């Protein structure tokens, strides 16, 4: 005591301290925390249905919003889930949703905290729907130095606020659309910002515990980490593409997320695997919903910067977060009219 339960493999736990535990991550080593839950198909459009509707929303994406927000995110001096910088970080960013959602004047959409046993809480922003089928989008909002967590500077800002400024920015376009914003979209949407994501998923798997519990209609979860750092990829004069991860995601979703980018990116796609417990789909994953996740760079490509105070806003390449933005908005609106899911 105190006493960390991990899971680095299915069904494969070990008991270490938290010295241990970040000593693992530093290794590269992923896992879900649980801690404190110790004994813890969907066919999709074969191509795209609104593609004029979308091609005129990516118009609206502005990728001076995405500096804009990042920069003073990073300026927090981390955004550590059990440090009182993380609680103040998630009431900056849910004040961030709630001005966007204030200025769009949609009546029913909606950002909440959702409480968990740490300081930072993770938000969700809710678009009501017709159905209660719901697609997600998420992304993680702490961050952590590894050498020092509590009190160590950590910008995060590829990991993962750059994740987190392009879903925001996708979030104020959808509104823009009348019929999203007035609540007639067939399905409902939604927006996450998980807490936690460095301690092993903690956010993310209390919400989507609670979901399942609760029996969520969840169709689709697109999770996106680290999306803004390219130079590793022109340095080893390979194309510029939005990576695509192939393990503990959904099969039929993943194919339909490389028909979202071939419509509404200008770059290819490249897979990789990333391994157990590397991001919040895991935790959609483990709990029954088809996920998918996408990222900046072919596998050895990402930043080398992360986890430490040097990731900083000077290595994000905002253009490459504007074609994830354009992702996101395809994703988000093509599945939230899609009637048959
Ligand atoms: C969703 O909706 C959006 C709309 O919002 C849809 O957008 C459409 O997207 C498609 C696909 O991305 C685009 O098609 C591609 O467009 C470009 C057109 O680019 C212009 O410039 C060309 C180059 O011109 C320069 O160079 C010439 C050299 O001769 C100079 O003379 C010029 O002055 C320029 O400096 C030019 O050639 C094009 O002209 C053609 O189109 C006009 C407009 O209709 C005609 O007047 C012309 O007569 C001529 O037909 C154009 O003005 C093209 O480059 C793409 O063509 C390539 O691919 C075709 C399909 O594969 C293929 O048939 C062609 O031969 C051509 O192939 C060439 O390139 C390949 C690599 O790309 C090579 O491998 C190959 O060897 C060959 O060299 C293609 O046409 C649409 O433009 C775009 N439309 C709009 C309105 O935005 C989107 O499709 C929708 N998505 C869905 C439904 O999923
Ligand atoms: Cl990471
Ligand atoms: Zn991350
Ligand atoms: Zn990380």
């Amino acid at each position: 005591d105190d006493q960390y339960v991990l899971e680095l493999a299915p069904g494969q736990t070990k008991v270490v301290t938290e010295a241990e535990k970040w000593a693992l991550r530093a290794e590269g080593k992923r896992f879900f925390d649980i801690t404190e839950r110790a004994s813890s198909a969907v066919t999709y459009p074969d191509s795209v249905q609104h593609n004029e509707t979308v091609q005129n929303l990516i118009k609206s994406l502005d990728k001076k919003n995405f500096e804009t927000v990042l920069q003073p995110f990073s300026e927090f001096h981390n955004r550590y889930y059990k440090s009182d910088n993380g609680k103040k970080s998630s009431e900056w960013l849910q004040g961030k949703i709630q001005e966007i959602i204030s200025a769009s004047g949609a009546k029913g959409v909606t950002v909440e905290p959702f409480k968990h046993s740490f300081p930072q809480s993770s938000l969700i922003a809710k678009i009501p729907g017709k159905s209660d089928k719901t697609i997600v989008l998420g992304a993680h909002q702490d961050s952590i130095n590894l050498d020092s967590p509590s009190e160590g500077r950590a910008p995060g800002a590829d990991d993962d606020g750059s994740g987190v400024v392009t879903i925001l920015e996708a979030f104020r376009v959808l509104l823009t659309d009348e019929k999203v914003a007035a609540g007639e979209a067939p399905n409902t949407v939604e927006f996450h910002f998980y807490a936690g994501e460095e301690g092993g998923l903690l956010g993310s798997q209390d919400i989507f515990e609670q979901y399942s519990q609760k029996s969520r209609d969840v169709k689709a979860m697109l999770q996106q980490d680290m999306t803004g750092y390219t130079k590793g990829t022109t340095d080893a004069g390979k194309p510029e593409s939005i990576g695509i991860i192939t393990d503990n995601v959904d099969e039929n979703l993943t194919k339909f997320l490389k028909v979202i980018v071939d419509a509404y990116c200008t770059i290819p796609t490249v897979d990789s695997k990333c391994g157990y417990g590397c991001s919040d789909h895991a935790s959609a994953t483990k709990y029954g919903y088809p996920a998918a996740f996408a990222f900046e760079s072919a596998f050895g490509d990402d930043s080398p910067y992360i986890h430490s105070a040097d990731d900083t806003i000077e290595t994000v390449n905002f253009d490459h977060v504007l074609q994830h933005g354009r992702l996101t908005l395809g994703f988000a609106y093509e599945l939230a009219f899609a009637d048959s899911l």
